[PDB]
């Protein structure tokens, strides 16, 4: 089989860390196995533009392996040229960089598999971290130190404890629930969730969560909102000017899910106006994020409220070994012709939606 | 009575935030209350140098109110000139900026009171935040974004999950235990503590903590060490070159307790050499931290591993009102002649140690 593998380049950083499997230099650590299995592997980070290495090899690729942190956008146009494509794998979690609805609506026999659960803890930790960083005003505090300054009041004037705050998640799946679990001992005033899929009642009671039926009522009462749903037609552009106007004034918003769930300029405008006190996360649309993407320079009125990072929470070294192993397992399920995929890894099976988490079908 | 109140100045920031009780402008909310009682209140941030406002008023001050974030150093030289001093109050937690041993060992009839518990949650949150920021390599990740760069591998090469790490606290009192409670749902490999005061078995079991009686055995097995003990003769310089040499190579160290529990240059050398991967916290010796303090510029080999802030974790807006009210209550106990202090607030009672947490007596 011909396999095209699109990952980020590590460049000079590859020499620093042998456990960085998720880059083009190291090929998920599965290259020896793929070679022994008799497959052809094209590895590249070159994923944009008509004569990219990606586009050169799409026409006869049997399998494309992608990774969300450097996502090959498998558009309708690319799908139409992909005459041999049978399987797209996501080394990570989240398959929205592939035009899933086009595959599904046309009935093309392409399966889309991701390594469910591989980095959900990693993302949940990043959520907790970003909530604390924003609420406690950490970014300007650190900036003050490295700029050789000292003025406690300049930080304290917009620093709070997370204790006593009302916290809402949009999406209460693997990440959203793990976020709620980690928040319990911080003594929030209340933990809330909005999801068309209810939590199991035992899980709900374990974290003291209350389900809120509609998203406007959810955000209106939340000091802190976190986005933990996949990107699909029902969440694309969900966080927009109108919905932001219904947030509690001065709320903190965290998004480690997908950038395009938010309207980028509407989040920036809400931060600059004080509708939000802070915004942070690791995910952007598109990725790599352009140098002038508005989320880089946006700040609140105090010059703070920005806890953005590149997309890496799901590619910590601990997560990388897990999604590398899961990618191998998915590939083996395909190669053997058993197609004995783990049920939870299946986004599309030969064009059909198996997941329930990407909207109702 | 004459009361000298030493707080940080908020300056222009006072106009931004009415809840900033802990600055010289707002005087803990007690200025008019003291005035209506006939007391004279001198308020200042000028606390260094022989003709500081503090030193001008020390000779006839009946009461000195301090705060850890901008600490008046009530040294033995100042005590010797403080001929009317009867009470030192700490608007906050931690009394080490007063020479407690000098008071006790030379029979000075001075009580020292602090607002125990008023910001222990705030500090515990800051510990959790700093652990996450360091382990997950957040600081350089955010720096990359605001420098208009994008390179996932430059961050991921030294990014981990906190899950699966072994975490040790030196000091398992109000903050240390609250840190352990917050870490439980993060699924650490193990939680450990070292403290001459044992936790009750039920308290140990609640957090799955294991007591280690030897400090070298404790640090040798810890991926993450957190300092949560007061500064006293038994902890001053505890974290020195020899102990750091027994830390697990590449450990992360968090200190929201007091700067001088660490030998400053020993910490910096361990970070620059890789014995530590990261250091962070909000506390310094002395405070305000000099512009040249080595904890400002120290970095690991990758230019990161520094999560320092100014001393503010215990002066969030949620904390300030708690320790302001508690300061008023301590003052009232003194003014009425009842001396009905909360027992947990008493560090020294007319020179005698009441606390057990500042070493054995
Ligand atoms: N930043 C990272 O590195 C990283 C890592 C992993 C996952 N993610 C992203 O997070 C997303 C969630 O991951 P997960 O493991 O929790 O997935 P999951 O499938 O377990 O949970 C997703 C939840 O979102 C719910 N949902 C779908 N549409 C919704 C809507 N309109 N409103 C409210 N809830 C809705 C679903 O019903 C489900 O319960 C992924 O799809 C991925 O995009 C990012
Ligand atoms: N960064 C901040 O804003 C902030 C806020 C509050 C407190 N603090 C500092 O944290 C310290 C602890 O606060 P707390 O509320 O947990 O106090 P606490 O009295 O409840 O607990 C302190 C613990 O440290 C133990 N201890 C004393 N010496 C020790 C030693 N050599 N080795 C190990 N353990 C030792 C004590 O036995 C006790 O259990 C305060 O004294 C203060 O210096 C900082
Ligand atoms: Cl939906
Ligand atoms: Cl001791």
């Amino acid at each position: 089989m011909k396999i095209v593998l699109v990952l980020y380049d590590a460049g000079k950083h590859a020499a620093d860390e042998e456990k960085l499997y998720g880059c083009t230099e190291n090929k998920l650590g599965i290259a020896n196995w793929l070679k022994d299995q008799g497959h052809e592997l094209i590895t590249t980070s070159d994923k944009e533009g008509g004569n990219s290495v990606l586009d050169q090899h799409i026409p006869d690729a049997d399998i494309i392996i992608t990774t969300p942190f450097h996502p090959a956008y498998i558009t309708k146009e690319r799908i139409d040229k992909a005459k041999k494509l049978k399987l797209v794998v996501v080394a990570g979690v989240g398959s929205d960089h592939i035009d899933l609805d086009y595959i599904n609506q046309t009935g093309k026999k392409i399966s889309v598999l991701e390594v469910t659960g591989s980095n959900v803890v990693s993302a949940a930790e990043h959520v907790l971290m970003t909530m604390l960083v924003l609420v406690r005003n950490f970014v300007p505090a650190h900036e003050q130190i490295i700029n050789h300054d000292w003025e406690v009041a300049a930080i304290a004037k917009d620093a709070y404890d997370i204790e006593g705050k009302t916290i809402a998640t949009i999406g209460a799946g693997r990440i959203g629930y793990r976020v709620l679990e980690r928040l319990v001992p911080f003594n929030p005033k209340e933990l809330l969730y909005y999801d068309y899929q209810a939590l199991p009642k035992d899980a709900e009671e374990k974290v003291g969560a209350r389900r809120v039926e509609n998203i406007e009522e959810l955000v209106a009462q939340a000091d802190i909102v976190t986005i933990n749903a996949p990107l699909h037609a029902g969440t694309k552009g969900l966080i927009n000017k109108e919905l932001l106007s219904k947030f509690k004034k001065g709320a903190w918003l965290v998004n480690t899910a997908r950038g395009a769930i938010c309207v980028a300029e509407d989040v920036a405008a809400a931060l600059e106006s004080g509708q939000l006190r802070g915004y942070g996360g690791d995910v952007w649309f598109p990725q790599p994020a352009p140098k002038d993407h508005p989320w880089r320079d946006m700040r609140n009125k105090y010059g703070a409220g920005n806890a953005m990072t590149p997309h890496y929470s799901g590619t910590t070294l601990d997560a990388q070994t897990r999604y590398a192993e899961g990618t191998k397992n998915i590939l083996e399920s395909f190669f053997t012709g058993k197609f004995d995929y783990r049920p939870q890894d299946i986004i599309l099976l030969n064009g059909e939606y198996i997941t329930k988490a990407y909207g109702k079908h």
